[PDB]
């Protein structure tokens, strides 16, 4: 079905307008995905100047439909099943001992292009916190994304904890509460419990002047039966 839509490489467009503790900013991303290898390549650029928050804090915000689901786990892939029409992705991200982001996004095909348009509001951040104070290392760890069906909503409930290395020394945890629901009136794949093993590499474009981020990410569905295909482990 929608599965077919991901047979190969898909171009992606990402749009984000945000406001954190009153700071207004805008980001635009482009790149492509290949669910066959569970691989994404993306570049984002702030259009509103220097980013008021660390790039890393937005990674998760900025298309799980690109995950790699093993053949045997295909009945579990809500994301792809959800579309041509797309899904709405809503989240509440709690930065431990700090503020929080609430986000609402729509992911769907617009032509040949897989698009992710986002609205983000962040509040209660500490002016000299790890976030506003930009105390995060420019890096990213691997994380297990837990997935569950949400029968009642005809979608899924997703939960995970991101671990942000603090330049000072420890880790800044960010707890993610996530919900996905189909935009269309079609039937979707409500899966059995599972998870995606995810890893992201953050870099920069030497020949790029605006504040930006280059993201290389890989996602492999897991939790039901072991695969050698598994990213980590």
């Amino acid at each position: 079905k929608g599965e077919e839509l991901f047979t190969g490489v898909v171009p992606i467009l990402v749009e984000l307008d945000g406001d954190v503790n009153g700071h207004k900013f805008s980001v635009s991303g482009e790149g492509e995905g290949d669910a066959t290898y569970g691989k994404l390549t993306l570049k984002f650029i702030s259009t509103t100047g220097k980013l008021p928050v660390p790039w890393p804090t937005l990674v998760t915000t900025f298309v799980q439909c690109f995950s790699r689901y093993p053949d045997h786990m295909k009945r579990h892939d809500f994301f792809k099943s959800a579309m041509p029409e797309g899904y709405v992705q809503e989240r509440t991200i709690f930065f431990k001992d700090d503020g929080n982001y609430k986000t609402r996004a729509e992911v769907k095909f617009e032509g040949d292009t897989l698009v992710n348009r986002i609205e983000l509001k962040g509040i209660d951040f500490k002016e000299d916190g790890n976030i506003l104070g930009h105390k995060l290392e420019y890096n990213y760890n691997c994380h297990n994304v837990y997935i569950m069906a949400d029968k009642q909503k005809n979608g899924i409930k997703v939960n995970f904890k991101i671990r942000h290395n603090i330049e000072d020394g420890s880790v800044q945890l960010a707890d993610h509460y996530q919900q996905n629901t189909p935009i269309g009136d079609g039937p979707v794949l409500l899966p059995d419990n599972h998870y995606l093993k995810t890893c992201s590499a953050l870099s920069k474009d030497p020949n790029e002047k605006r504040d930006h981020m280059v993201l290389l990410e890989r996602v492999t569905a897991a939790g039901i039966t072991h695969g050698m295909d598994e990213l980590y482990k």
